């Protein structure tokens, strides 16, 4: 299909950076693209969140079809 | 079909930081999931390569 990834962040005195995550992306109809998009970002998920020095907060948004 | 995302990471300063990536996913004969796994992963990469306080190294493999 397509995806897209857009963010925000933001940088206080002392404070990490603070990032917000839009993610979008279309799986075609098909429920194999649908399975794998969730597991893939939700593995991005993990994997971005558990960096300690960054606050990482998360908007997912399906779509069907372009 | 599944997806995983292992991950390390180290610093380069307080602010600046290199992340590390490796990516493995299925698609289960679906060419609409490969193609999604794989734009996908572009995405991400191309947004946290842009932020000035992350460098991404990162690699993806099938199975």
């Amino acid at each position: 299909g397509m995806a897209r990834v857009e963010y925000s962040y933001e940088k206080l005195n002392d404070t990490h950076y603070k990032l917000k995550l839009k993610v979008t992306y279309e799986y075609r109809k098909s429920p194999e693209a649908r399975r794998l998009a969730e597991d893939l970002v939700q593995a991005f998920v993990d994997a971005l969140s558990s960096l300690p020095f960054i606050t990482v907060e998360y908007e997912v948004e399906e779509v069907e079809v372009e």
